[PDB]
RNA sequence: UUUU
């Protein structure tokens, strides 16, 4: 049926950005419970000496006792947002103002997608109470989810296939050695030392949600924090300053590493520019899975290091430009906002991004796919009555 | 979380 479509080489003019600040945390448990409550007791630190990376961290080490939610049980979850929203709301007797709210990993695949060209991006768009509540579509994301997981089992040797399942707790495993419970001052010496004995699990979660802007539209995002850097600030509009996220990569050894590095460092970029946080620590490792070292980036110098390396230059079509994908997601936000009723209820959308047609667009869902997101898949009757009772 |  017919749907509008933003054209795919849509650029903001400017580039008028917005600092993002904290407004709550909430949490999950280590077993996959939200927890709403002094959610700051389940931030990490960071805490990694070179004399410890020095010994030659195996972080494939604990593979088998990995505690691994299933993927089926780890999708973004609406309600959880909903409700730590209802309790911060209920604490300000007021509603948080904005024009989306949504998931971090949402606008992230929006605004990296001018590098990403072969990815696809399925969304459902909510309005209510004059605002866009933005979610991905779970259904189709487990579908091609499952058929990524087939395709790589069967095109790949079981060798192969089982290092890339380690490569996947690699992740994890260095989140873990690389993280205290409470800052350098109040851990114990034993806490220290035993991390790499530690179970790893990944149902344990920290969640920021923040307020950001750009242009004139503003957005709530929810993102999950790996850990702090030094301390927690009591101060509200510091607290996104010392955040760092995680990551691991393999140890780089010709130029075609270099391009990929390139690519995964843009992707680290847009998700932490998103969030406000200025910090991403890179675990280098070998093809043993031991880690060899460890490199911090400022986030706020990715784009010069991006656009001055000499060896990743490319036509100015496939060339990563931090700025360039910053207008796309500035064009996209805008087109959301000015385009989408949001005091229409009556109504739900599909914005989907589909990369063989090459075409970004907005239509109307189906009358029962609106019921399930107004009633329970996305909105929730606690919060709509939360929302109503307001005015 | 993750593949050079
Ligand atoms: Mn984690
Ligand atoms: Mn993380
Ligand atoms: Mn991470």
């Amino acid at each position: 049926h017919m749907a509008k479509s933003l054209p795919l080489n849509s650029r903001s003019k400017t580039t008028a950005l917005k600092q993002p600040r904290e407004l709550f945390s909430y949490a999950r448990d280590i077993d996959g419970k939200y927890v709403y409550d002094d959610p700051e007791n389940s931030l990490s630190y960071y805490y990694l000496p070179d004399s410890t990376i020095d010994t030659g961290i195996d972080l494939q080490g604990g593979y088998s006792k990995f505690k691994k939610i299933p993927d089926e049980q780890n999708l973004a979850d609406f309600n959880s947002l909903l409700k730590a929203i209802i309790k911060y709301e209920t604490s300000e007797g007021k509603k948080i103002s904005s024009d989306i709210i949504t998931f971090r990993e949402i606008m992230t695949k929006i605004l990296s997608l001018p590098y990403n060209l072969t990815d696809p991006i399925d969304l459902y768009v909510v309005p209510f109470d004059g605002q866009l509540f933005i979610k991905s579509d779970d259904e189709l994301d487990m579908k091609r989810r499952k058929e990524q997981e087939v395709r790589m089992k069967q095109t790949n040797t079981v060798e192969r296939y089982d290092y890339m399942k380690r490569c996947e707790y690699v992740g994890y495993k260095f989140e873990t050695i690389a993280t205290i419970p409470k800052p350098w001052s109040q851990v114990s010496r034993s806490q220290i030392e035993n991390r790499n004995k530690k179970v790893v699990n990944n149902y344990e979660q920290y969640l920021s949600v923040i307020r950001t802007g750009i242009g004139n539209v503003k957005l709530v995002l929810a993102g999950e924090i790996d850990c702090c850097w030094d301390y927690l600030p009591d101060e509200q509009n510091k607290k996104l300053n010392h955040y760092v996220e995680l990551k691991t990569s393999r140890i780089i050894e010709n130029n075609s590493q270099v391009v990929s590095f390139e690519q995964k460092l843009f992707k680290a970029w847009c998700q932490c520019f998103l969030m406000g946080v200025t910090k991403i620590i890179y675990g280098f490792r070998d093809n043993n899975l031991i880690l060899k070292n460890v490199e911090l980036f400022n986030t706020e110098e990715i784009p010069i290091l991006i656009k001055n390396n000499p060896l990743t230059n490319a036509a100015t079509e496939k060339k990563i430009n931090c700025t360039n994908a910053l207008k796309w997601y500035g064009a996209v936000v805008d087109w959301l906002n000015t385009t989408v009723d949001k005091k229409d209820e009556i109504k739900s959308y599909r914005l989907k991004y589909d990369p063989v047609r090459k075409s970004f667009t907005l239509s109307e869902t189906d009358s029962e796919t609106n019921e399930k997101l107004r009633n329970g898949q996305l909105l929730t009757p606690e919060f709509t009555e939360w929302r109503q009772s307001l005015k």
